[PDB]
C-alpha cells in the first residue's frame, strides 16, 4: 500500500527531566522523540517535510529505511519551505530516522530523531508480541548551542525517549511513566540508539533477552542474550518474557550511562493495563 | 539438580598488580573476581548472600543467569544480614554476576563481580574443550571512593581477573601467572566484561577465534573471528586452537586498554601442565 | 599456491588531508595505509620484512590472517635488519595487519597498518561483486610523538585510508577522490578498523548494507543492516547496492567521528569508470 507521512521541523521548548526542566529543542512535530512511523515491508512511503516558518535553521530528513540519494533527497530546506520525496520500505525491521542537516551531531542531539517500524510482510516471520514498546537512547548536552562539547562527547545525561530517568519510578519518585506487561507475555522492544556519539550495551536487569534481531530483521535472530550492543545510529528488536510478577530494569550496562539516566523499568503484574504497549501507546509520552 | 551457593560480601584489602600493591576492595568471598559458580542448564540454584558483620556498606547479588524480580530479589542487605533466593538456570552459556547495590558503578569497580557458567544440558552442543579458562575484564580506578572519576570514565588501568598484566610474563617479569595448552588442543575462554564502563575488542595476537558464542549460547555460533566485541556487562565463550608451539596474547585490541594492563599470554607447549585449565584451575589466581 | 610478500618499514612524510598537510609517518612501503595483500584461502604466504636502514625505530609485522607465535614471528627488528616468516591463510575473509612493535598504539597511529584479503577457496561462497573497495579507519593524532595523548584517546581526526575527508567531495571542495559504481551493481566494501582505540559504527547514508560478513567469513552472514559495529582491530566485508543514480555517504555514525573526517562518498552513475573498484584501484590513493 501507499502511505502518506507529513512531518514538521519545529524549534520549541521541551521537557527533558521529571522536575519539568526545559530545553531549546529542535524537533519533528514539536516533540522528542519524533512521531513513530509504522509501515509494512514493501509499502510506498510518500514523505513530506515542512520546515516551520518560525524556525531559525534549515532542516532535513534521513530515513534509514530509505534507499535514495543523499544529495537530492536528504537535502536541507529553509524555514518556510516544503520538501517531498517517495521511497519503498524494502526491508523489514526497525530503523533510525533523523534530520541530516549541518551539523548532524547537533540536529540529532537537539532532538531531531525518531523510529520507523517496518513490519514484515510475512506475519509469521516474528513470534507474536503481546506488548510493544519503543525506546530511543540519546545523549543530552547541557548547552544545545555548544558544538565543541558535542564533538568532545561531553554529555550531561544519557536518556531514553528524551527524558532523564523518564521510566524509572523505582529510583526517581517524580517519574510518572513505566513499561507494563503480564508474566508470560512476549514484550517486544523496538530500540534505537540515536547517539549522536555513544554506544549502548542494553541489558534487562533480572531478565534476559529471549531473542534479538539486528536491524529488526528476522533473518539475523540471536537467542538468549544477556546483553546486546547497539552502536550510534543503529537499531534492534529485543524480546523479553518474565516468568514472574515483579520488575526488570532495562539499562545501558555501561554504568556511567545508566547512572546518568539510561534506566527504564518494566513492571510485570497480573493487573497490567490492557492498553499499555498497544495501539498509540507504544512510545510512552 | 538443585545446588546450594553461598557467598559472603566481604570488604578487604586485595592485590591489583604484580608488585603487591593493595586496594580497599569490596568482594564476594574476599577475592577478586568472586568464586566461579558452575551449574547445568535447568538446574535450580538455592542462593545465599551473607553480608559480613564488619562491612560498612549494604550489598546485594545480581546473576545474569537468573530471571527474577529486580526489586525484591536483587535488594541490598545491611552488614550482618543474610538474604536467600532461588532461581533456575534456564539458558546455557556464560553470565556476568555482580553486586547490584547503590551505586552499581562503584560496587562493580571495587571488585564485586564474577562469572556463572551454565553448561548445556546437551553434552554435544559444544565441541569438547581440552582446556577452560575464565577471563574477566574490568577497569581499575585509583581511588575506590572517587565516584566522580568513575562517572567520568577516568580509570587508571584495564585488567583481567583483577590484576594489571596478571597473565603477561612476556612484558612484566614480575608476572607469575599465564594460560597453558598444547598445540592442537581446543582452549575455551569464558570471557566476561564486568566494566563498569568500557567495551572490549578481544583478539588473540598470533591466533584467531575458532568459534565465538554470544552469551555462551550454542545457537549463536560465529566462526573464525579475528576479534569479538564484548560490551560492558556482557559475556561470551571463545574457542582458540594453536597449530604450533609458542604463544598467543589475548588482548583488548583498543590499544589504550591493552597498554593499561589488558593482555593475557597463553603458552602453547608440549610440556603443558595437565592440571592447567582443568578442574579448580580455570580461573588462575 | 605459494605467494611471496615483501614489505619495507619506512619512516617518511605523508599527506593526511586535502590541502597537502604532511605528517612524520611510520609506514609499510612509504604509504598509508600499507599495500593491499591479497591471497586465496589455503595459500602459503612467504613473508619478508625489511626495516629501512634510515629508520630510527624497530618495527615488526602482525597479520590477523596468521596463526603463529607472537614471541618469535611477530618480533621487532632493528633498522637495517630483515626478518622472514611463513604462514598459511587458513581462513577466508578480511584481516587487519599492522606493526606489533613497542608501543603498538603509536606504531599503528603513525600509519603502520593495512589489510590482507583472503578470497574463499569456494568461488561461490560469496555473491559476485561488481566493485570492490578497501576502507581502513584510523584515528589521526596531531603530534605523532605524544604517546600520552594517544593513551588518553585525544585524537584530532578520524580518517579513512589515511586522509581527512579523502573521499568526500560533497563537503570538501578540495577532495579529489570518491568511490564509484552503477545502480544495481553489488559494491563490496572491505573494511578494517585499525583504531588504535576507537570503535566504528558503519552506515551508508541513503542506503543499507545488503549483507555483512564478520571477519569477511561467509559462514557469519547477516542481512539488511542499517549499521554494523566494528571494534578496534576488527574487520568486516559489507555489500552495498543502490537502486538509483545519486550518492550514498559511508560514515562512522558516531557523529563526532564522521565530523572529524570519517565520511566516504560513493557516486552511483550510469557512466561510472569501468576501472574503478577493480584490479589495482580497490584502495583509492
Ligand atoms: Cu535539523
Ligand atoms: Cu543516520
Ligand atoms: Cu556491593
Ligand atoms: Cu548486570
Ligand atoms: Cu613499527
Ligand atoms: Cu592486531
Amino acid at each position: 500500500k501507499t502511505v502518506q507521512v507529513t512531518l514538521h521541523a519545529v524549534e520549541t521548548d521541551v521537557a527533558y527531566d521529571n522536575k519539568g526542566s526545559t530545553y531549546r529543542a529542535w524537533t519533528f512535530d514539536g516533540k522528542v522523540p519524533g512521531p513513530v512511523v509504522r509501515v509494512t515491508e514493501g509499502d510506498t512511503v510518500e514523505f513530506t517535510l515542512i520546515n516551520d516558518k518560525n524556525s531559525k535553521n534549515s532542516h532535513s530528513m534521513d530515513f534509514h529505511a530509505a534507499r535514495l540519494d543523499v544529495v537530492e533527497d536528504f537535502e536541507s530546506i529553509k524555514p518556510g519551505e516544503t520538501k517531498k520525496y517517495t521511497f519503498t520500505a524494502d526491508n523489514p525491521g526497525v530503523f533510525f530516522y533523523h534530520c541530516g542537516s549541518d551539523p548532524m551531531i547537533q540536529h540529532i542531539a537537539r532532538g531531531m530523531y525518531g523510529v520507523i517500524i517496518v513490519d514484515p510482510k510475512d506475519a509469521n516471520a516474528l513470534p507474536k508480541a503481546d506488548r510493544e514498546y519503543v525506546l530511543i537512547q540519546a545523549e543530552h548536552y547541557e548547552n544545545p548551542d555548544d558544538k565543541t562539547a558535542m564533538m568532545q562527547n561531553k554529555w550531561s545525561n544519557v536518556v531514553f525517549n528524551g527524558g532523564v530517568f523518564k521510566y524509572d519510578p523505582v529510583h526517581d519518585s517524580e517519574a510518572t511513566s513505566w513499561l507494563q506487561a503480564k508474566p508470560g507475555e512476549r514484550v517486544r522492544i523496538y530500540f534505537v540508539n540515536a547517539g549522536p556519539n555513544e554506544l549502548s550495551s542494553l541489558h534487562p536487569i533480572a531478565g534476559i533477552w529471549d531473542r534479538v534481531y539486528p536491524s529488526g530483521n528476522p533473518k539475523n535472530v540471536q537467542y538468549a542474550l544477556q546483553s546486546y550492543l547497539i552502536g550510534a545510529g543503529d537499531a534492534a528488536t529485543l524480546d523479553l518474557i518474565s516468568p514472574v510478577e515483579g520488575a526488570n530494569a532495562i539499562v545501558d550496562h555501561s554504568m556511567r550511562h545508566a547512572h546518568s539516566g539510561a534506566i527504564a523499568v518494566i513492571m510485570f503484574t497480573n493487573d497490567a493495563d490492557p492498553e499499555a504497549g498497544r495501539g498509540e501507546n507504544i512510545l510512552i509520552r
